[PDB]
């Protein structure tokens, strides 16, 4: 059998599937919890095939581990920035991830994000609980809504294109993608104007980071993006924490640089408890639940399962990279 | 110099305008509580003009302790349910406030506490406060989304229709509404079947409850509502607590009936600690924040003054009722 390992629990449909991969050897971390890198190594022994997660570093120490067997690594997870591609595509080995499942809820879960962080509803829910309600209250928990707003989107891809399309009808009047190359067919459905990272961080009332993570994307947003924004601007971030500078995002909240921000993804995950952006009743962090969706995640598994069994196989993976 | 008692509280722009009239010897409630029921028929004795708000209950009390001088009624709202119409119309007296301007904010809301309940938002942020966040998990805060959905609005007014207006982007299949009247023309652009009370909880994954309580729907969504709705289903309520049965409900959530709600209002306010209806994750009740945005809730400030100057003024209204 051509051995393969699993990095964690994943959805039943893809469970089931390799499962019945007869002509396959799946061993699996039956647990949700991260596997340790040193139990990491102690799996990808005379595996054929690697099926992990956007958690999962795929670094030249794991493809080491692996060996010469090491032909194919499935993701369920449509990032990339977590794989060594070089050591990987050097060792000839296939890579795949898993684009348009997640876009549909990612992009929704980024307008949520944005929504319940601009209109503060985390504040007035604990209000409700901690019993600071007292009545209906005219100057009491307002905060900036989106009509005739500005919404600038830092790398519009799959997703980025489906936040502008359910922000659209919002009120928006005008929308700014910045990046690093151009996407004229990519804006035209929302007359967005591609601009450079200057005037977007300053014409902004909403500022949406979704944007794939390379050494020209970390740090990308920092202090002087964050003090050219405006005061009354939200700053969302969807992508990968690295992106971001969190020390200047903090001190921008605290002073004021910003009204608010809203997090799916910090550096490190899990953010620490104790951490300061935790201290801070104006900044919203989810615990990366982009794609987090019943239909999406079982979609994404049955994916990586079958662009592992492709892959594997040698014949061509649905979703290949 | 003719009275005017104001309430409560209220944004600059209305305040001053009032204290531009120079007709006008405007006196106002200090403060952002709500003012109890012996100091309002103690404020309004002899004012001409009466600027209210949601909580102030304008029944038949408060028009006796007013007397014959009261010509117009003004509230910063669009719902006037917490005035005693008939008692007024009888007198003779002018209605007052301030519908259409506070649309968008308060569809924007609807869609917000829709989001943050399915994505399931208020939990997540809990696990990364208490430390149950340790990794990125496939499993783990999954919720249900808009595509392909099927929306069931209740009431297709202005409102519903600004709703359904900004869920279209998300996905949804099909939207579906039902009312005491059909609205071709109203539910023509978002191509929408009108149907009946008991097919719409049938059908709809999403339930948003948009409009203006009636002398029967009070009550109306109960027991019998939620066992019709899909167990995957959402309920959502942004007009009043009246047609929801914080027990029946209950029921839904406690078992399994429908899978989550959100209230941005509640029967009666505010909502009580220790409360049954407060005491499940899966519930995510907000202090009626819906018109909360400071450009709409000022916008509301500055009608509500207008209005009472032309009632007093014997003019036409901005927006008389």
């Amino acid at each position: 059998l051509m051995k393969v390992f699993v990095t964690r629990r994943i959805p039943a449909e893809g469970r089931v599937a390799l499962a019945r991969a007869a002509d396959c050897e799946v061993e699996q971390w039956d647990s949700d919890e991260p596997i340790p890198a040193k139990e990491l190594e102690r799996g990808v022994a005379g595996a054929h095939g690697l099926l992990c997660l956007l958690s999962d570093h795929v670094d030249k120490r794991i493809l080491d581990a692996a060996g010469a067997n090491l032909k194919v690594i499935s993701t369920m997870s449509v990032g990339i920035d977590h794989l060594a591609l070089d050591e990987i595509k050097k060792r000839g080995i296939r890579v795949g991830y898993t684009p348009d499942v997640l876009t549909d809820t990612t992009a929704e879960l980024a307008v949520s994000l944005l929504l319940t962080t601009c209109r503060r509803l985390p504040e007035a829910i604990e209000e409700v609980k901690n019993g600071g309600w007292t009545s209906w209250k005219p100057l009491w928990l307002c905060g900036y809504g989106l009509t005739q707003s500005t919404v600038g989107i830092i790398g519009l891809g799959r997703i980025g294109q489906a936040i502008a399309r359910r922000l659209k009808p919002f009120g928006v009047q005008r929308f700014l993608y910045t990046g690093r190359q151009p996407r004229p067919e990519e804006a035209a459905e929302f007359q967005a104007e591609f601009v450079s990272t200057p005037e977007l961080a300053a014409q902004s009332d909403f500022i949406v980071v979704a944007c794939s993570l390379t050494p020209a994307t970390e740090g990308l947003c920092n202090k002087d993006f964050f003090q050219k924004m405006k005061e009354t601007a939200v700053f969302i971030n969807i992508s990968r924490g690295d992106v971001v500078n969190q020390d200047d995002l903090y001190q921008a909240l605290a002073s004021g640089k910003i009204a608010a921000a809203g997090l799916d993804v910090t550096s490190p995950e899990p953010l620490p408890t104790n951490h300061p952006l935790l201290t801070l009743k104006n900044c919203v962090i989810l615990p990366h639940i982009g794609s987090a969706t019943h239909r999406t995640r079982n979609t994404m598994s049955l994916l990586a399962a079958n662009n592992l069994l492709a892959g594997l196989r040698g014949e061509p993976m649905p979703s290949e990279l």
